[PDB]
């Protein structure tokens, strides 16, 4: 297993057709898991299963600009549980970030953070075994 926090560069940042996999297992008794796409200290896209809010499991997704987090967009599809090996796909489209999890469509982000090109790091974070993070041109 990878060591959790884990950063994967992203040389020359992302651009449309690029696709990320992060392959995984959820820990027993998750509480939460995090993709952050960083451009410096903001990041571009916050991809945050949540376990437990109020007894509630959602996907919280956000943007963080000068340490100020923004408006989140929030889904209720929820393919995560603790204990079982997960898949999840990246696609970066012209207009937004395409999330697949276990080859069925979960969700999309628009782009906020404008300049692709300078969100140069992914941070995969929580309650996951990590097996493996990586991408290629689509
Ligand atoms: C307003 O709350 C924040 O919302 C942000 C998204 O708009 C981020 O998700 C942020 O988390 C981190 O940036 C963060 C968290 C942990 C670490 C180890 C490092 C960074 C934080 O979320 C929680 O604290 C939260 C609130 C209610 C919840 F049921 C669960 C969570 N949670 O997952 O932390
Ligand atoms: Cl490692
Ligand atoms: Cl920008």
């Amino acid at each position: 297993m990878l060591i959790v926090p884990y950063n994967l560069p992203l040389p020359g940042g992302v651009v449309p057709r690029m696709l990320i996999t992060i392959l995984g297992t959820v820990k027993p008794n998750a509480n939460r898991i995090a993709l952050d796409f960083q451009r410096g200290n903001d990041v571009a896209f916050h991809f945050n299963p949540r376990f437990n809010e109020n007894n509630r499991r959602v996907i919280v997704c956000n943007t963080k600009l000068d340490n100020n987090w923004g408006r989140e967009e929030r889904q209720s599809v929820f393919p995560f549980e603790s204990g079982k090996p997960f898949k999840i796909q990246v696609l970066v489209e012209p207009d937004h970030f395409k999330v697949a999890v276990n080859d069925a469509h979960l969700l999309q982000y628009n782009h906020r953070v404008k300049k692709l090109n300078e969100i140069s790091k992914l941070g995969i974070s929580g309650d996951i075994d990590l097996t493996s993070a990586s991408y290629t041109m689509i």
